């Protein structure tokens, strides 16, 4: 009566903060982990929804807040695990003062991340957005310049085409790119409500392992792990 569990994560950190767990605390909790690397955003929802995980690790509680009030899903989650501060990275600047006239921004398409990009680029000055649904549609352009929609996956190959692109860690990640090294702007850690939970389906017969897998993923051992991995910034333990 070892459980098994299915749990789909992007690459990094989350994928490797399952594969920690997994050889090195799993067995001593009484769980396996079948770890499967999801890329993009919308597939591990809908796996977790149509039956093929019980759980999954990628998703911050503003976007999975999103996706159960646009789709409907029954899911639940976890406590935060940790933080990765959004950036704006580039490859021909090194600061958003020199956006050309008439430059371009890459930004993901998704509700939930636009807008979370999109507040960061008002921190910077560069877009308003009226007190009040924040879109490339409904914020005012500050200075003279265009929002390119891209999808998440596309985003670090985005930035050989426009001036700069606003970028999730998870992505940064995959394409060899790092806060400290890398972003132009940062995201503020303070108050930041996007952090990264486990997340499952309401009617899971699974409960008790991934109660089990939680408290893991809370542990002090997986604290460690994350601080002793990145001390570059980009991944910050949220507990
Ligand atoms: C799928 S919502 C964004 C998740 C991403 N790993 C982040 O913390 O920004």
């Amino acid at each position: 009566d070892v459980v098994t569990l299915t749990v789909g994560a992007t690459p990094s950190p989350h994928a490797k903060i399952l594969t920690y767990i997994n050889d090195n605390l799993a067995a001593d909790a009484g769980i396996k982990l079948d770890i499967v690397e999801y890329t993009d955003y919308v597939q591990p929802n809908t796996a977790l929804n149509d039956g093929d995980l019980d759980a999954n690790f990628y998703q911050t509680v503003p976007y999975l807040e999103n996706a159960e009030k646009q789709f409907g899903y029954n899911f639940e989650a976890g406590e935060g695990i940790h933080l990765e501060p959004l950036g704006v990275f580039s490859n021909k600047h090194k600061s958003l003062d020199e956006l050309p006239d008439g430059g371009t921004i890459g930004i993901i398409s998704d509700t939930a991340n636009q807008s979370r990009a999109l507040e960061l680029l008002a921190t910077q000055g560069l877009v308003s957005i009226p007190e009040g649904d924040v879109n490339i549609n409904t914020v005012t352009k500050l200075k003279n310049f265009d929002f390119r929609e891209v999808e998440g996956p596309q985003l670090v190959r985005s930035l050989d085409d426009f001036d700069y692109a606003v970028i999730n860690g998870n992505f940064a990640q995959e394409g060899g790119k790092t806060i400290s090294g890398d972003a132009l702007v940062v995201e503020s850690p303070v108050d930041n409500p996007a952090v990264n939970v486990l997340v499952w389906k309401g009617d899971s017969k699974k409960v008790d392992a991934i109660a089990k897998l939680e408290k893991l993923l809370h542990s002090d051992e997986v604290k460690q792990y994350i601080e002793k991995t990145w001390s570059d910034g980009s991944v910050i333990p949220a507990f």
